């Protein structure tokens, strides 16, 4: 999304799935008042979805192109005994998530 929205660290159209099974449409932005955590909004699709993810506990693995997913973007996230899966619209948007995830969970320099 070239028109960077304003406020959320990060945020944009998303897709979500479990072990690669059934993919949903929802919305995945960062809340800047805790740059620690990835919340996400999904209409009336499913509940069981995580609402806060504890990025600092979260473990980000990019699966295999091999696999038989839906989108070819996409990494995997295991964490607090669950799996859960983010595709992006492309690389580059692909980028700015697993960065911005990253970053996150590993707290580097005085910022957030």
């Amino acid at each position: 999304g070239s028109s960077g929205s304003s406020g959320s660290l990060l945020c944009g159209p998303l897709r979500l799935s479990e072990s690669g099974e059934t993919w949903s449409e929802v919305w995945a932005a960062i809340p800047m008042s805790d740059p620690q955590v990835l919340h996400l909004q999904g209409g009336s699709q499913d509940g069981r979805l995580p609402r806060t993810i504890p990025l600092p506990s979260c473990k980000l693995s990019v699966p295999d192109p091999e696999e038989r997913l839906d989108s070819g973007h996409v990494w995997k996230l295991q964490w607090a005994k669950q799996s859960w899966y983010l595709s992006a619209s492309s690389a580059e948007l692909q980028q700015q998530w697993l960065e911005t995830l990253s970053t996150a969970a590993h707290s580097g320099p005085s910022s957030g």
